[PDB]
């Protein structure tokens, strides 16, 4: 008893992994990914935006009955929700001006303006490790928004998952002056192990569905083939 509709939300701010094209479409590796697994499935998805914070809430109060959009599976979040297995690795690292001295220490930080998405793994870790020795932390709404206060200099530096940052800004017109700023930061508290769907606990045989299109996509090469559209490394990790 798969439901007939399964809505997905995703938060559409957080290329290559999920955005909008110019005409509006959903578009980015998460998507390809939930829309290959739903086909494996039979079952029919939509997709609706939503901010990064309210997505869990939205899951709970069955608005939505999916996450993909490069949730973390973290302890803490297995305490509300269940996840599939992991769809891909992601590590969080700091961007900040080319030629920044900055580094991830609160030393460096101390009186910094540091932007995090409201919600994350990252706003977690910041306000804890950071915010409470007064470096100056500021959660967002979405990630887009802290990339444009960054290169308006609102922002010194941002954290958010390393791939995200790399392909979603670095890369692109707008981060040609920016670059990572240290080596990526790593806390198994607080970064969980890879991303994967998130559902609601008691959606047992849903879980079931999605880890199992999840096992036949990987093992029948669509995975790499999907995944050699965006990254030119292994995403998935390990
Ligand atoms: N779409 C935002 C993803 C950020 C981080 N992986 C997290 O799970 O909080």
């Amino acid at each position: 008893a798969l439901p007939q509709t399964v809505r997905i939300g995703t938060d559409t701010t957080y290329a290559p992994f999920s955005s909008k094209d110019a005409k509006g479409e959903f578009i980015g590796f998460d998507i390809d990914l939930g829309n290959e697994m739903c086909k494996r499935m039979q079952v029919k998805c939509t997709w609706v935006a939503s901010d990064f914070d309210a997505l869990i809430p939205s899951l709970k109060a069955k608005k939505i009955d999916a996450i993909i959009s490069s949730l973390s599976i973290t302890d803490k979040r297995q305490q509300e929700i269940a996840f599939s297995d992991k769809l891909y690795a992601a590590d969080s690292r700091l961007i900040a001006a080319k030629g920044s001295p900055i580094q991830p220490t609160l030393e460096s930080l101390k009186g910094k303006h540091v932007g995090v998405l409201q919600g994350s793994t990252q706003e977690a870790y910041a306000n804890d490790n950071w915010r409470t020795k007064g470096v100056d932390v500021v959660a967002y709404a979405n990630q887009d928004l802290i990339y444009s206060d960054l290169t308006a200099g609102r922002l010194d530096a941002a954290l958010q998952d390393e791939v995200a940052a790399s392909e979603g800004f670095l890369k692109q017109p707008a981060g040609k002056e920016y670059a990572f700023a240290g080596p990526s930061v790593k806390d198994k508290k607080y970064f969980g192990d890879g991303t994967g769907v998130g559902l609601r606990k008691d959606d047992t045989e849903l879980k079931a569905a999605f880890d199992k299109a999840l096992t036949e996509l990987r093992q029948d090469g669509t995975y790499d083939k999907m995944a050699k559209k965006y990254f030119d490394f292994n995403v998935y990790g390990d």
